């Protein structure tokens, strides 16, 4: 009953049974869609994998397996729906930049985030809006690259904390990192990503604090609308808090690009030692 057509375009991104071992007595992430756990796949490569709740659909989520890029998680092949995905050693960016015994530099946070331009460069270039960037739903494997993640079948609210229902509709939203005219039609476009990155550059630039932590949640609009913005952090550069300023411009259409972003970004990093 399955279309033929998408039968034989998703071969390149099955994975044979005979080839993962999922090992399901180690609960590595618990979401809302599915839990995550060790596997291995077959040389032997450990990897992680999603199983997800209760059919073309997913096969044609394989969109994913067309994005390829250094910053930007991979998806290494699909076989309950089972989502293979590279081991991140490293958790997600938040709870490691949070974590006390790491000593990240303010030119490795920078770092961070040009990274994070980086794979948005690339997710934009294939027209593809995140929705959902935030340090939260960013990883990092075992040499600390970082890659957006959260994204096609890995798609979960992995911090139920920080999402809030609207009125008019039954929606869940990030609204502390959505843009004004997201919070106000609930559309969401790549300018409405940088919003959203220039937020995720705060997170780094304060090891993690969550934004606007007084604020009331969807009455976030208000709050901006006085006229106002996330504070400059303590080690934060001059310049790259402009930056930040840029990406929150109230005109989506004057915010930079995430490719001025990475271009920005590349420049100050390089100013550090
Ligand atoms: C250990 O390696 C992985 C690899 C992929 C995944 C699934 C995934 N894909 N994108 C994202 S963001 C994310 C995440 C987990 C988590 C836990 C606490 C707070 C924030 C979090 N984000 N998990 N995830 C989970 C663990």
């Amino acid at each position: 009953a399955l279309n033929p057509e998408l039968v034989q375009a998703v071969q390149h991104v099955v994975i044979g049974p005979s080839s993962l071992i999922v090992h399901f007595n180690e609960v590595i992430g618990r979401g809302h869609f599915g839990c995550v756990y060790h596997g291995t796949l077959l040389k032997k490569i450990h990897c992680a994998v999603k199983s997800l709740n209760r059919s073309q659909f997913l096969t044609e989520g394989i969109i994913m397996k067309d994005f390829s890029h250094p910053n930007v998680l991979s998806l290494l092949g699909i076989c309950s729906p089972l989502v293979v995905l590279p081991y991140m050693k490293h958790g997600d960016l938040r709870n490691f930049i949070r974590n006390e015994t790491h000593n990240p530099t303010v030119k490795d946070l920078i770092g961070f985030g040009l990274q994070v331009a980086k794979g948005m460069k690339y997710l934009a270039s294939k027209k593809f809006v995140h929705r959902d960037l935030a340090a939260r739903n960013c990883m990092l494997d075992e040499k600390f690259t970082v890659k957006v993640a959260d994204f096609g079948l890995a798609r979960d609210m992995y911090d139920k904390e920080y999402y809030s229902v609207h009125n008019k509709t039954g929606a869940k939203l990030p609204v502390k990192w959505m843009a004004l005219e997201s919070l106000q039609t609930q559309k969401f476009t790549t300018k409405s990503d940088v919003w959203s990155f220039g937020v995720l550059l705060w997170e780094l630039m304060t090891r993690g604090a969550p934004p606007y932590p007084d604020v009331n949640t969807f009455d976030i609009t208000v709050y901006l609308l006085q006229g106002r913005r996330l504070l400059q952090p303590e080690y934060c550069p001059d310049p790259l808090y402009e930056v930040m300023l840029k990406c929150w411009h109230p005109k989506a259409e004057m915010r930079p690009s995430f490719s001025e972003l990475v271009s920005r970004i590349s420049a100050i990093f390089s100013t550090f030692i």
